[PDB]
């Protein structure tokens, strides 16, 4: 399996912190985001090549066609995800991906299982009653296993309301992603960090709930292994 | 907040919450149910561009709702007719914010949407107050829920795109009513996983794949 490019110089963006009703103090401890972090990351903050921000919907049912349901894994995702992951389409147009709140890409795993030849079908989710349906506007190689970053179908981030994108206020269902450039270290990142939160958040809203937190940039290490049961393991051996 | 605000519930479905529901559930909740002072249903359109008398483009958030969503939520009328509000399909009300933007003096002017080619338009009625900024509310145009079509209001098997409100009488615990609502439901869907209905409080202050669908441009 390859390695994602610059995989050396990738981080993700973690939380840290204190809260506090007749309950102990809390440490914090995150490895999730607001909306608003990563694009703001990218803009704001030196020496980032390249930041973007993923969140997960989950696995859910949806009908090819008006025919055979898929379960399918999907994953909410900027065109820049393409990019950070070195992720290749085997059908479709690259520079389209991503960008078309009305399409899909799936991965090259799910196109086979739905029969091949799934360019420019149509999927919606199984118990709509609508016929709005998403678009399959490409298919991508299969993502690597044993890898934190799963996902059947990816659709565009913006998806997502408004609000969410652009908060920083809890929330933290995203994942940020940054890719530092070369000889920056993440922890050299921490005071500016500091300022661009500074800038975004309003900081009552914490101290009312007795809540401090501040973000720094950790090494992305991608692995998760599938779980390892006998009847997993039997069926790749 | 909006009037007797301790009072509003909205209608949660319960087998796996929801917080949405079929076209069918508010109407029936007002006629059949006791201690229910007032119900009402909306649905969101999503975000698009309008435009305004053939010229400039505006990005308009569209909430359907019904004449009831004025009380229910204590929401004023700056300009035009209350009693006219939100009666006739081929009229809106606007936020006091988007005629502002708009140039101001709207009323009796019309709007289309962008991508548009016909020429028929929607007519700005009223003008009214913005909604409170913290809530889930918003919108900068209502439209009519007799929008949707009559097999999507009347409803009651998915395409929950509703948000059905209610307001109870002082006195009148939620929890009190999940017996009522189940005869309601009985009597409306055959019921041949497990669903009810149940009524929680409204906290003015999490999107499924389909309700994101829905509103997607």
């Amino acid at each position: 399996e390859r390695d994602f490019p610059h995989h050396d110089r990738i981080c993700i963006v973690k939380t840290h912190g204190t809260r506090q009703e007749g309950d102990k103090p809390e440490e914090l401890d995150f490895s999730q985001v607001s909306g608003g972090v990563a694009p703001a990351i990218q803009e704001e903050i030196p020496g980032v090549e390249l930041a973007t921000r993923t969140t997960l919907y989950g696995t859910s049912k949806m009908i090819l066609e008006d025919n055979k349901t898929y379960e399918t894994k999907t994953l909410l995702a900027e065109p820049a995800f393409l990019d950070m992951f070195g992720v290749e389409l085997i059908a479709g147009v690259r520079d389209s991906a991503l960008r078309d709140n009305m399409t899909c890409l799936i991965s090259e795993s799910l196109a086979r299982k739905m029969g091949g030849d799934v360019l420019g079908k149509r999927l919606r989710p199984a118990e709509s009653k609508s016929d709005r349906a998403i678009t399959i506007g490409g298919v991508f190689e299969d993502l690597p296993h044993n890898s934190s970053i799963q996902a059947d179908m990816l659709l565009p981030i913006t998806w997502m309301p408004a609000e969410s994108l652009n908060n920083w206020i809890g929330n933290d269902r995203y994942i940020a992603y940054v890719r530092l450039r070369p000889g920056v270290s993440p922890e050299s990142l921490d005071e500016a960090l500091l300022e661009m939160q500074k800038r975004h958040q309003d900081m009552e809203v914490f101290r009312k709930a007795g809540v401090e937190l501040h973000y720094s940039l950790t090494p992305f290490n991608r692995l998760r292994l599938e779980d390892p049961t006998l009847v997993n393991m039997l069926r790749i051996q």
